[PDB]
DNA sequence: TAATATTAC
């Protein structure tokens, strides 16, 4: 698994972490480049189970080399990892159901 | 892409 991107769009299905607790763990990820913006939202699956979406904007492009680098812990929570094609589309998408938290400053 | 999974611009 390989991604080189400035902006990451993450989706954690069947995830019971609070949005604040997931934001906390992602803030404390040691990455070479600095995180300028993290937004985490909590939404519900059709069966009532919660999941999270995350937008991370890094200061520069970040080479993800490992499919588990963004795994979170309470059980272990594994996300769908994609490079955000549009940071502004994702920002809107993460905000749409109203239950989200931000860290940092949104970029460009 | 893996590896959560129907959730993912
Ligand atoms: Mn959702």
């Amino acid at each position: 698994f390989k991604i080189y991107a400035k902006n990451y769009f993450l989706t954690y299905p069947n995830c019971s972490l609070s949005k604040e607790e997931a934001l906390s763990q992602l803030k404390n990820l040691e990455t070479p480049t600095n995180k300028k913006y993290i937004k985490v939202c909590r939404e519900l699956h059709e069966n009532g189970e919660p999941h999270l979406h995350v937008l991370i904007q890094f200061e520069g492009k970040y080479q993800c080399k490992n499919q588990r680098f963004f795994d979170l812990v309470s059980a272990h929570f594994h996300p769908n990892i994609q490079a955000a094609k549009s940071s502004t589309d994702v920002k809107t998408f993460v905000e749409k159901d109203g239950d989200f938290i931000d860290f940092g400053v949104f970029q460009i």
